[PDB]
């Protein structure tokens, strides 16, 4: 296999042969690819229309190189709440806030995350500003998960070999298939997730990757563009269970949610977004709480889907009760405090 062969096949608008995407990602991850080759590959794959098989190969290589968590430290029902980013909206950190709430409801959360790429403050940035340790290695993440109920896998800590691809990703500015890989490469490999995708035309492919792994995942794209379940309008959900993908449209109005405006969800710097987390966890009502509860509920629905018995509407009703209760009882607020204390005590 070679760069001219793979790039030629992609530029000819052909799906790659089995193993080719994997070979390429492996070249990229082993420092053997020129930035020009990485960029050509990312761009060519994106414009060809990536297949689930191809993206799966990419994510598989990354996982094969990632730092794993210690044996038997991640429960079978752990969940992730993470998105591609790239929605261009600069919101409050909805996935991060939802993840705290989900963990406080008693669902084990191992969240994959990163700093901002285009937004003013990404999940990792806001967590850091809240006093949460984002730098923990495999052993200490496993401990955070066991002791606090949530661990955060900072992508750079667990995927050091991806630095070459990351550089190119940042240099070229344009979203590509690489923008899908974060949510697909949680090194703890949780089997459930609420997974945001900013790119409507790539969400189905993301869902196919999770389907191949037999994860229970809702891949979500707000019809306003959010890489989250939105409250401003409907969201498209690619529902993954039992190895197949179902496309659904989701309407919060069905659950008594009032329509919000996008600017009601707007974010600021790390300090402002940290303040927004504190506000929601302290019981402040309004648009941000609503979107947090909705997304927390969706992650709980993904978790419910790990069972073959799971029913969609009962799961949403239970997810919503559980997310609201986790905030209202103070569990979410306390969990954050305990998470901060945990990190200060290593
Ligand atoms: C130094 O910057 C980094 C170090 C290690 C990893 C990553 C990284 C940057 C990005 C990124 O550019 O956002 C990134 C992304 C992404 O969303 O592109 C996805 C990933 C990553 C990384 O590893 C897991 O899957
Ligand atoms: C928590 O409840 C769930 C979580 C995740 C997925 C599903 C789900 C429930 C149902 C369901 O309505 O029994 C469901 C159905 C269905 O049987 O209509 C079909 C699917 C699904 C799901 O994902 C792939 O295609
Ligand atoms: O700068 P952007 O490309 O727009 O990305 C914004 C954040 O979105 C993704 O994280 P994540 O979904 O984990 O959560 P946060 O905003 O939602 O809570 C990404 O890793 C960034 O941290
Ligand atoms: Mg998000
Ligand atoms: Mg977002």
């Amino acid at each position: 296999p070679s760069w001219p062969q793979i790039l030629g096949r992609l530029t000819d608008n052909r799906d790659l042969a089995r193993g080719q995407a994997a070979w390429a990602m492996d070249q990229i991850m082993t420092g053997n690819a020129r930035p020009a080759q990485i960029a050509a590959f990312a761009v060519a794959m994106t414009m060809k229309a990536p297949t689930a098989d191809e993206v799966g190969e990419l994510a598989g290589v990354m996982l094969s190189h990632a730092h794993p968590l210690p044996a038997d430290t991640v429960p079978d029902d752990a969940v992730d709440v993470v998105g591609t980013g790239g929605d261009g909206v600069n919101t409050v950190n909805l996935s991060t806030m939802a993840a705290i709430v989900v963990a406080a409801a008693g669902v084990p959360v191992v969240k994959h995350g990163n700093r901002a790429a285009s937004s003013l403050s990404g999940g990792a940035d806001t967590l850091e500003a809240l006093g949460v340790r984002i730098d923990l290695g495999p052993d200490l993440v496993a401990r955070s998960l066991a002791e606090v109920g949530i661990g955060f896998c900072f992508a750079p800590r667990f995927h050091p070999s991806y630095r070459h691809a990351a550089a190119v990703r940042r240099e070229i500015g344009v979203p590509t298939v690489f923008n899908l890989l974060g949510p697909l490469t949680n090194p703890a490999r949780p089997r459930a997730g609420l997974i945001g995708c900013a790119f409507a035309d790539l969400a189905e492919v993301m869902a196919g990757v999770f389907a191949a792994r037999r994860s229970s995942v809702l891949v979500v794209h707000g019809d306003d563009g959010l890489d989250e379940l939105t409250t401003t309008t409907t969201s498209t959900i690619w529902r993954v269970a039992a190895g197949s993908v179902d496309k659904l449209t989701f309407d919060p109005a069905g659950f008594g949610f009032a329509r919000a405006q996008l600017d009601q969800l707007a974010g600021g710097d790390a300090q402002a977004n940290a303040a927004a987390v504190r506000a929601v966890l302290g019981g402040a009502r309004g648009p941000v709480r609503d979107a947090v509860v909705l997304n927390a509920a969706g992650a709980i629905v993904a978790h419910a889907g790990l069972s073959s018995r799971a029913e969609w509407l009962p799961a949403w009703e239970e997810g919503l009760r559980r997310a609201s209760a986790a905030i209202d009882t103070g569990a979410a607020e306390q969990l954050l405090a305990r998470w901060v204390r945990f990190g200060r005590q290593i």
